[PDB]
């Protein structure tokens, strides 16, 4: 009965850089294939505009400002990460009877408590920052030297990848390697006699851009150098799913497996990305950070050929995948996304008459952005709140906030009024920022929430 | 065995605003009944000049400021509130086998876990805000009109009472309405075969002044328009109070229930309060801040007809209804009052030789009192710290710290030694004060412990 | 078979200021006995350069930074101390059937959870602030007339000491008091049949500098006068451990002890001490600050007449200690020392390839110190770091960091990675002390790890 569930979660993917999300350049064919024979979503977005809090949401389906997770990790390392309180939807499905694994990027903690390992994950490969590069071949050597001179803070993306803890020399450019452990995971699946849950965290398109040739020579019309490498690097990520669909199918795990293929923000324009028709990218409050592609697929009970056009959010996964795994959650959780089957299954908004909110803090003020039904209210740059008919203005060219007064300072104070339980972060992605933080009496809601 | 107990609060009641602790114009003979037959308290205290804080201790038997609730919360709504793990009173009686009835206001946080029926309450109706529209003709249209335009941030004073969190539709007065649940709680308890704990939060006379005909018509000569309307409002009280007594003794509760009336805070003197002879009114840590007027009723246990001249904090109700109830209290729920029953039957001091606390925080600094013995020391406006013996000089007059300077240092270091575990606090009123909050580096204690 | 322990710290003694320790002005011929028939420590660090933070290392087994302890206790009393959750040594031995003493100095908090009593000690015998005046004769009757005149809030220093919380009136010089009650310890631990655990914390020779003249006229070349009355406390110690041996060999425990003697940090160059050859003195983060005398003595287990080269820890007391008893440690716990025992028994580097700590904070900045193999990193005064070989430059005079950057740049990095689970402080020495943090924006790590 319970279904197999995959998410696979590409790192930042434009919103126009796959072929069922719009694409003209780049081509997905595998990736495609998935969305076409599923539904994908107009309206997907993640809880965060950059990587670490949007992942620390994924897994725990709580806004990150909830669980002090706002900002990323220190980029040089720590002993702090994701509240171990806070109970992944991967421990929860081991709980209820999953054979869970993770592989690739991490970025929720290091030490020995936040490690995949102790957060419900029974396989981890992968490494457990926030990125990589790309070839052994570049990155073994550099190590190598370094940890010959008897440097003990190696920067991240060079260190060794591991399993389960213990380090490995890989061999294979990092994204044909994740794939690679995705069906080794699938091919042990086969002999547990429970159902699965795999988390697959590509690392690619991030930086730094880094593809392989036999990639890259597939776009001989893209000339701009940067974005056909970009290319490059999500048709390996396009081969890796088929690869993966392949070994599901030879197992015959496919028909009775859930596949979510997401980003875990938008994508960087100024690295090889294209977001288009959203405003901006990584990073922002506009919907060009936070709006994601989108597709579950699963057959006869996903609808085949479909794209649902209401708002989903990526907090929506984890009650979402525990009602379908008939795993129980408890209130005391505060989840903060919904079960979205039954709306999604009725062509009904799962959020109606709900927002969804980005908030993401800057020096000594915070972008923040609401979606709800038609409407985005968005603030950004010290800007006086906006106001957007999403539905026929998604690049959020025409601000309407002076015929819609009332609707507007009501969706802001009730951002205001959700705000008061966001905790202090934990860390912050560079010590200056955290200084930064204090000296400006930081958060300054007042700036954020005034109308 | 077990007696019943009910707890009554008025909010925003001034000092010399009923009969037994001296009005000369406003007439409550209903609560004077209660005081002639029981006890007055001449020297009594709560823990906050201002309600939010004021209820948080009388609830948990805590000084606010050890758990982060030393500010109202947020006036537009919120999801936090007193914090779930300094259990209430009417929880503690409930796990010993009381029946527990909540009525009117909360103003302790209206999420899930802050709700009356998670904090030891079986019954609940009321108003989970700062206060309410007394009449549901003015304020059920004006709120009508607000939902209807899809409005989700509506003012609390207007939004509909609920009971057990299923909303209702009030016809009466609130101040009557709440007398006659108060009369349906009694009655239920009938049945229940154990013994009852009624919390009665009226938030009469609190703004806005709005009163029945019926009962201003009974002070023809009060001139003043809003001393009229609050006259009028306090005489609400005084007829709920009677109905609740006639009920109980309908019952045959009257003779075995203990009954306290008492205010939040001292009275407002912009908005139609008196707080003769004592200096100041709500949110000063001049007397008329936080001595409030208080009674005890309980034929035969509280003696009749008597005043105890000795301070009494609300901090005392937690301890003092627990061990009158058979309930063990634990050491590490770290309860600031004291059982003052043993002391109050010898007419003796309570608080003999220690002190009663009030902390007040403004902009960038804070206000403090200190009442041990006859003494009370005084920290107001950024002045020096002033000293009265509060015996012969209650209006708080002669400063004589310059002849008792090592008594007024002494009393101010054990201020100072009882702050450090002082929390942070959790919330603010509105999003400028805890901003002001961080930007002027709160708690000021340099200032406020400088002698 | 499992041994007794035996914790000796003497407060503020200088790192020249014991005879094993190269004094050759002081003479300690008792303890001398001891680093003569054991292993005496050249490069033994504490975890905070002065008392409250260090003694907190000592019990917890953890960095105080970790546990909101880096700053001593108020000084004129409060309700806060090291935190309950972090479990004392004491405490796991109790745990696992030691008898367990305390005696002398606490300073880790007063409450009744924070009591030696509550966190694992069977017997108590001391005072339990930062200090104490030496001489019953004189603080006596000080305290008697303040606690006459009714005072509150008298100096720690002189209030009366106290045997499991009821009060005693001491007749010795404090030093011979706790001397006797080591030996009163010993001697009961004799009837108990399971192994004792005791912690011995001697005031001395920590201020006021309070000698007896016996003790000050075996020092007659001693012409400062400041330098024999603190000669005269070190030699008291010196004939209280001499007392204690003498008890242990009577008892036939002085084999099958571990005795540990050690200093909490370093000496204070102004009240007497002498840091030889080491720069600077208590407070610093200079090795004078937290480079302390340690001895180990254990017949047949410690080698004797030895002196280890090695950096070890205070840090590594804890889990080395639970080793040696057969106390399993929790890796929740989050220990930051080692069990040095392994490679202390190999004349190996228990710290191999691995950094000891200091970070003692300051008004708007901190300073900070990094130990690992040869090398000191040395944060100071507001100075760009620097960088000692210490091993050949112990009194750090030649900063090579110009040829050592990338070396220098790592280890800072590393601290800096370390620094993200400290906790903010709960608690600060002075009101003012912690005014300035909130104002400073602490900690001003920018500053602290700038390279
Ligand atoms: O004032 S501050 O607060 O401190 O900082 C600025 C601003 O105020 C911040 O609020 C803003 O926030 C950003 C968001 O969160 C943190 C910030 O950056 C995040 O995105 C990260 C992404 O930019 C980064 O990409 C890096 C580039 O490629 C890989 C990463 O490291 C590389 O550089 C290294 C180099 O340092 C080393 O010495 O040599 C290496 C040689 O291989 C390498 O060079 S390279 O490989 O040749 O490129 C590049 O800079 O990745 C991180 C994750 O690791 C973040 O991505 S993600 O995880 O968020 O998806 C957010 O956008 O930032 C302001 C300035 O930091
Ligand atoms: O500027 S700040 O830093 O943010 O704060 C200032 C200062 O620094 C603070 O120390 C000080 O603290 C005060 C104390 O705690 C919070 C502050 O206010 C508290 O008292 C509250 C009480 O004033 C308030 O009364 C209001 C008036 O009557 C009812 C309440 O709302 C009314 O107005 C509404 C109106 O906004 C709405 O649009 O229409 C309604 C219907 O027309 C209604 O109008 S009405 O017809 O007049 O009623 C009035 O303004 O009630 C709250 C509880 O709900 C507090 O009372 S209590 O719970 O503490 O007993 C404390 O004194 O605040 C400074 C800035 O105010
Ligand atoms: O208040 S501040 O302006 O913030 O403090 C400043 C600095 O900013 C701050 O960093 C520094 O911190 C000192 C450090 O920790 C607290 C401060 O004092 C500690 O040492 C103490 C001894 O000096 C003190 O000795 C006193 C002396 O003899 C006995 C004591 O009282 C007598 O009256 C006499 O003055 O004893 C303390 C323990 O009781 C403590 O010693 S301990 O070994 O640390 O316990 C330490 O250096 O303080 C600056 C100004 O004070
Ligand atoms: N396991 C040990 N304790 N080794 C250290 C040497 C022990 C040896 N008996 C000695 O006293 O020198
Ligand atoms: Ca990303
Ligand atoms: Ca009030
Ligand atoms: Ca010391
Ligand atoms: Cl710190």
């Amino acid at each position: 009965q319970k279904p197999n569930i995959i998410l696979i979660v590409a790192d930042d993917l434009g919103y126009a850089d796959v072929g069922f999300n719009g694409s003209k350049d780049i081509i997905t064919p595998n990736i495609d294939d998935l969305a076409k024979s599923g539904t994908s979503f107009s309206d997907a977005y993640v809880a965060h505009p950059f990587s670490g809090p949007s992942r620390a949401a994924l897994m725990t389906g709580r806004y990150p400002h909830k669980i002090g997770s706002q900002f990323n990790l220190p980029t040089r390392g720590s002993n702090v990460g994701v509240p171990t309180d806070a109970k992944f939807i991967s421990k929860l499905l081991n709980e209820n009877n999953y054979f869970t694994g993770a592989l690739g990027k991490w970025h929720m903690g290091d030490t020995p408590q936040h490690h995949p390992n102790k957060r419900g994950f029974d396989e981890y490969y992968g490494f457990l920052g926030g990125g990589h590069n790309y070839f052994p071949d570049q990155y073994q050597p550099q190590y190598k030297k370094q940890k010959a001179q008897g440097l003990k803070n190696i920067f991240e993306y060079i260190t060794p990848l591991e399993h389960n803890g213990k380090e490995v020399k890989e061999t294979q450019y990092i994204t044909d390697a994740l794939s690679r452990e995705a069906v080794n995971f699938v091919d042990k699946a086969v002999n547990k006699k429970h159902p699965f849950f795999l988390y697959l965290a590509y690392n690619a398109p991030h930086t730094p851009l880094q593809a392989k040739d036999e990639d890259m020579a597939m776009f001989p019309n893209i000339k701009n150098k940067d974005r056909k490498t970009y290319a490059g690097m999500v048709y390996a990520v396009d081969r890796g799913v088929g690869k993966l669909v392949e070994a599901l199918k030879k197992n015959n795990q496919y028909d009775n497996t859930l596949i979510v293929f997401m980003s875990d923000n938008g994508g960087k324009l100024s690295k090889g990305a294209n977001n288009f028709p959203l405003k901006a990218g990584k990073g922002s409050t506009q919907e060009g950070g936070f709006r994601v592609p989108m597709l579950f697929h699963w057959p006869k009970h996903v609808p085949a050929g479909k794209r649902f056009s209401h708002p989903v959010s990526a907090l929506d996964l984890y009650p979402t995948f525990a009602a379908l795994a008939g795993a129980k959650v408890e209130e005391n959780q505060h989840l903060d996304g919904t079960n979205m089957w039954p709306a999604f299954i009725k062509n009904e908004n799962p959020h109606k008459d709900e927002p969804i909110y980005a908030l993401r803090h800057r020096k000594g003020y915070s972008d923040a952005a609401i979606r709800m039904n038609q409407w985005k209210a968005l603030k950004v740059n010290q800007q006086p709140w906006q106001l957007f008919n999403i539905e026929n203005d998604i690049s959020e060219k025409h601000d309407v906030s002076k015929s819609n007064k009332a609707l507007l300072t009501d969706m802001v104070r009730e951002m205001e009024k959700w705000s008061w339980d966001n905790q202090q972060p934990s860390w912050f992605h560079e010590t200056t920022e955290g200084v930064n933080w204090r000296l400006d009496a930081m958060p300054r809601f007042d700036k954020t929430f005034k109308t």
